[PDB]
DNA sequence: CGGCATACG
DNA sequence: CGTAT
DNA sequence: GCCG
């Protein structure tokens, strides 16, 4: 009844097993902090299975036959159902390792490997990092300076304001170019921690060289607090607020229109949905999927897509709108 | 037991 | 190494 | 950690 891949089932943004999925995603996150990518994936998948269920899990027997629920994930649910709390999950929550790795990895420019190194060096707090700025990259200096603003959720009203300023710059850089909201907001989220935009032009080839022109114009408008030919730009924008402003993470991506459906699909996510979709494509259909295209390694040809609908069809999957890709 | 998505900056 | 879905 |  429950397909094994997340791309085979609708997953809405809000669901009926929130507490259970949030506990499993703690263990997934903790597995990532320890470099256990396989365990992270299983816990992520088990969490996503519960998001896709049509009603609350109330008894352990309801886990029978669900994919990705074995001894470990089932025991987590069992303890939550019986006691409202899972000892392992709570032990992770309060551990100095988990809390510090979470704090460090949330910094823009700090990954698991850097966080882990700092943790081993004895560092624990953001002010610990601020004391030795010579050890920081320019990207990390920016993430740390702006960390407080970047921790405050972005609202959909903020997104509409940002999209207008991006379109203004894009329109000057290349008349006719279009801006599409992607990421979590396209999946229906009301808040987020960053804003994702996909830029193209209806005339194949006209988008070449576009992103530097867009960035130079945003920078000339005083809107760029930070940014690194290129096709992805990871920016910190100055977003106006009442009598002030705040820093917001904004990602700008350009694709040629021939690849737009694949880039839209990839950048709309969720992250787990795209991993599962690419895994399904490769392992069940023998096709290689990325945010540029879909490749048949037998015939050595790329599939032409005019829409996301085309892509789902070429993979033999029922279409899922973005709001049902919240795996 | 091997595999676990796949890019770009 | 970092970033993104 | 789980699946095929
Ligand atoms: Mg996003
Ligand atoms: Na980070
Ligand atoms: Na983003």
């Amino acid at each position: 009844w429950m397909p094994a891949y997340a791309c085979q089932r609708p997953t809405p943004l809000t669901h009926h097993n929130t507490g259970l999925s949030e506990a499993l995603e703690i263990l997934a996150e903790a597995a990532g902090f320890e470099g256990s990518e396989g365990r992270l994936l299983t816990f992520c998948r088990a969490a996503s299975v519960l998001k896709a269920l049509p009603s609350p899990v109330t008894t352990l027997s309801q886990l029978q036959g669900l994919p990705h629920f074995g001894e470990h994930s089932s025991r987590v649910v069992q303890e939550l159902l019986e006691h409202g709390v899972c000892e392992e999950v709570e032990r992770v929550r309060r551990s100095e390792r988990y809390q510090t790795m979470k704090l460090f990895t949330q910094i823009f420019g700090v990954g698991v490997k850097t966080a882990d190194r700092w943790y081993r060096e004895g560092l624990r707090t953001l002010d610990d990092l601020r004391e030795q700025p010579q050890k920081l990259t320019q990207q990390q200096k920016a993430g740390l300076q702006h960390h407080q603003d970047l921790s405050t959720p972005v609202l959909r009203s903020d997104v509409d304001a940002l999209q207008q300023v991006v379109e203004e710059a894009v329109g000057q850089a290349l008349p006719g170019a279009t801006v599409t909201l992607t990421g979590g907001f396209r999946r229906g989220k009301l808040q987020g921690h960053d804003v994702d935009f996909l830029i193209t032009h209806p005339k194949e080839g006209q988008e070449a060289g576009l992103l530097p022109r867009v960035m130079c114009r945003l920078q000339d408008q005083g809107l760029i607090l930070y940014h690194q030919a290129f096709e992805r730009s990871f920016c910190i924008f100055r977003l106006p607020q009442p009598g002030s402003w705040k820093a917001v993470r904004v990602d700008l991506v350009v694709a040629p229109v021939s690849q737009f459906p694949f880039a839209l699909l990839g950048w709309t996510g969720s992250k787990l949905f795209q991993r599962e979709l690419r895994r399904f494509s490769r392992k069940e259909k023998g096709l290689w999927l990325n945010s540029h295209g879909l490749f048949d390694p037998e015939q050595k040809t790329f599939f032409q897509a005019a829409s996301e609908e085309d892509i789902f069809r070429h993979l033999g999957l029922e279409y899922l709108p973005p709001e049902q890709r919240n795996a």
